[PDB]
């Protein structure tokens, strides 16, 4: 009845330098929003005090319109993504996201230790291990502990 993710894992590996796959969000409200007003978290484990990077290689909103950050520690470690604003609307959805995370000195994740990852997705579901928050609320998903 509100705004919520879909996921699909593109690496599975274990170990790899780019934790990678897509994000979708739908709005299956009535209510149109401002993306500008959305926040998303995908929860994984850092192993490194690199610094961690996002790359959007496409989406449909742009890009540009991508405002990512890490956040957490420990077991509550995240990439957040926010945006600038789009408008979407009731009925309507971003189309994929395409995530990339990785380290600026291209040292390997552990993604097992990972909350959300789950590398059987391999088309998009709904995801409750990816969460939304909004006007101050979660509003989809299960963060972890949660
Ligand atoms: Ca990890």
């Amino acid at each position: 009845m509100d705004v919520k993710v879909q996921y699909l894992c593109e690496n599975t590996q274990t170990s790899t330098q780019e934790i990678k796959g897509k994000f979708n969000i739908v709005n299956t409200g009535n209510r149109d929003y401002s993306l500008k007003d959305i926040v998303l978290r995908y929860y994984f484990t850092k192993e490194h005090n690199s610094q961690l990077q996002f790359i959007c290689y496409y989406t449909p909103i742009g890009s540009g319109n991508l405002i990512p950050s890490f956040g957490g520690s420990g077991d509550e470690h995240y990439l957040q993504l926010e945006f600038k604003d789009v408008k979407l609307p009731a009925g309507g959805q971003t189309g994929e996201i395409q995530f990339v995370i990785r380290y600026a000195d291209w040292s390997f994740h552990d993604q097992s230790n990972d909350y959300s990852f789950d590398p059987t997705i391999k088309a998009f579901q709904d995801y409750g291990k990816v969460t939304l928050y909004k006007n101050g609320e979660l509003v989809w998903g299960t963060p972890p502990g949660g």
